């Protein structure tokens, strides 16, 4: 019920890649979270992510419990790959 992805968009995690992913999160009513520095956020966070301070060349986990959390996570690597960034 999780993946990793390796973050490799030479610019980091700001609102970018946060609005593009609070979208795909919001789609599945599943809880999608994001672990970075051994801190839990939220997905669906855009100053939630900004607090982490990831950058290119990081490594993140992504978390889904609900009904369609698998639906959920899944989406997100396609949606990742689609824009470049993250793989």
């Amino acid at each position: 019920a999780q993946k990793t992805f390796k973050v490799t968009a030479d610019s980091g995690i700001h609102a970018r890649p946060a609005t593009v992913l609070v979208q795909t999160a919001s789609k599945y009513d599943a809880d999608v979270n994001l672990e970075y520095n051994g801190k839990t956020v939220n997905l669906k966070s855009i100053m939630g992510v900004v607090s982490l301070g990831i950058a290119k060349g990081a490594e993140i986990t992504i978390s889904a419990s609900g009904a369609d959390e698998n639906d959920a996570l899944n989406a997100l690597e396609e949606t990742m790959k689609s824009e470049g960034l993250g793989e």
